[PDB]
């Protein structure tokens, strides 16, 4: 086992990208999934008046039970090789690790969120570095939170911590358009606030990017498209934006906690490119009461232990040189896991069983397929 | 353990949408005719002597119906045989002995199907395309096209009244009738039964987007005298608009009649108005270029939902788009199938099997006339 202190110190662009379906299944081909599978921002001025009720169709929500909701290399890894064949030529992506912008939002937050635990596999495959949660640990984590949640909490609150969960999607369905404007009907314009919500369709960008010498893919969910997709396909990353809702702030103290929110937010849009945020702000009823836009760079400025964006940075920096430096990219007889134990506050990399190993090595991780296109270039 | 979709085909999305492009301006290039017995004529000189009619124009149009001379349905599919052999005879005669300079070589109809598509979700689209001496043959499949009006016939039989079933023939009697009592056989210096054997079709060159195209379509008559296709007029019937259904039903009749005029370049329509008894009541000009305006200044409605005549080009202009650049053009070893399909609103590029591919290139689409003058080129 090695540890790394935790005062260590050291331009984007999508190159394809994939969905999940409604009925939880995924789409890779790239026409299709700009055509019909990311919406359009469209939320008039006029409707942020408070009529707009965000819990509504609670009832109907289609939610994907959470076995099924983690975070998938195997999926990335189908889209990636179909890039390799296509359009990189019949060569490997010319990166030095391929993983989530989520777990890589876990590592930049995390010295102004000491409390959240981080467990990541890392392994080397064909000289590049493959990052995912762990599936066990994260089922069980998941499993454990909610567990306690309906112990700790009144069947109230937490129907209506539910319910927040839901309004998040609810925002994203009546503040977006399937199309743009001139080419829905009128049916599908005027009926959002009745369109039945789910958590199924996901729009999925993955992007080439880096951090000091390290070359990076990053593949992160996306909300909606601001304005248009470019028609010659150049510089899309800069049109997507990402949507989310929040409580009003009626005081000094629900300020601060949503710096916190804010914190993760910029983490989230500025590892993946995203230039745009809006947050819609509801009250303990669920009514869309304020609505704000924001550009990533300025989050930072909005932010007033004490939370330094350039210092997070900093530390995300050191942790990735420190990965490149300390696991052998050549060496494919090894797994590693990456933590952050809240109870010591220690990060550390230690090496897997070889057993642990193998059962990332075929299937978890990586897949078959994968690795018989890899093999064949 | 059966695939989602097959191997063999590419879906395109019903969303998906061109830019919009530059008008282009159809020109004809040559015609043919079939007779009055069914025979074909392509002689340039006696085609426009012979096989014209001129517009000039109580009147009772299901009189006469006992003698409606109607060619056998089966006798009557889209027929590539003929259009290859004007064809041939153009490239020999007027092209210097080289090939016709288009991308797409196919009729009227066929493109008409797809224009209309976003509006008509109900109605099945099945095209044959494969690519030879460097260009696509687009037509109907004859074995789909004569099951499916005999499944459409039997649907009738199964669901109408004798008296209804009739009246479905004598409407469609009443639109030859109104072309026969609304022309003359020739300019009326020279002119000193209703039947549908007798055909004339134009062939122009036009395109879309950067696509060129050969179209073949029927024209029903001269309006003046013989830019010939600014000559062309277009002769339609429906009844008469009584109730706000009426309108309904009209609306999408003027909507296909819209897409087949714009595709053919036809400036100039007239509909005739009928009532219960067939008697011809009114009768109304329009101009092409004033349809797109009227539909959409209509109040009352039927992307899907109300007609928008820019959505249903911008959706044409992504399917042709599309065809040329998922058919490779070089290959003739294989022929694809286009599909929609209604109850699962589908659109789909499936690559035939072999013995379908020789079928079309050795005697339903292609001919041995038209392939030994291309290969003489």
């Amino acid at each position: 086992m090695k540890t790394l202190s935790l005062q260590s110190r050291a331009q984007p662009k999508e190159i394809f990208a994939f969905a999940r379906d409604i009925d939880g299944e995924f789409v890779y081909d790239q026409k299709i999934v700009k055509d019909e599978n990311v919406s359009y921002y469209y939320l008039p001025d006029s409707k942020i008046d408070g009529s707009i009720d965000l819990q509504a169709g609670y009832a109907k929500f289609k939610k994907i039970p959470e076995e099924k909701n983690m975070s998938d290399m195997k999926c990335l890894l189908t889209a990636l090789t179909k890039y390799e064949q296509e359009h990189n030529n019949g060569e490997k992506v010319n990166v030095d690790i391929i993983t989530y912008r989520g777990l890589m939002t876990k590592l930049l937050a995390l010295p102004y969120n000491l409390n959240d635990p981080v467990d990541l596999n890392v392994l080397a495959y064909d000289g590049q570095l493959f990052i995912n949660s762990d599936e066990e640990i994260e089922l069980a984590r998941r499993k454990e939170e909610d567990e306690h949640k309906q112990q700790s909490m009144t069947p109230e609150k937490y129907d209506h911590m539910k319910r927040c969960e839901f309004s998040g999607y609810k925002f994203e369905a009546i503040a977006t358009l399937p199309k743009p404007w001139a080419d829905c009907s009128r049916q599908q314009i005027d009926k959002r606030g009745k369109k039945m919500v789910n958590n199924y369709e996901q729009y999925i960008s993955v992007i080439k990017t880096g951090i000091g010498e390290a070359k990076m893919l990053l593949a992160g969910e996306v909300d909606c498209v601001w304005d248009y997709i470019p028609e010659d396909g150049k510089d899309v990353l800069s049109h997507y934006m990402e949507l989310k809702t929040t409580r009003i702030l009626e005081s000094n103290g629900q300020v601060v906690n949503f710096e916190k929110k804010l914190f993760k937010t910029w983490a989230q849009c500025f590892l993946m490119g995203i230039r745009k945020v809006v947050y819609g702000f509801r009250d303990d009823s669920f009514f869309l009461r304020d609505v704000e836009l924001y550009k990533t760079e300025e989050i930072p400025l909005l932010i007033k232990g004490k939370i330094n964006c350039t210092t997070a940075l900093k530390w995300y920096g050191a942790v990735i040189e420190w990965l490149l430096q300390e696991i052998p990219r050549d060496d494919t007889s090894k797994a590693y896991r990456v933590s952050f134990d809240p109870s010591t506050r220690t990060f550390t990399l230690r090496e897997l069983m070889g057993n642990e190993n193998s059962r990332l090595r075929n299937g978890e991780m990586l897949t078959s397929e994968f690795k018989q296109w890899r093999e064949s270039i």
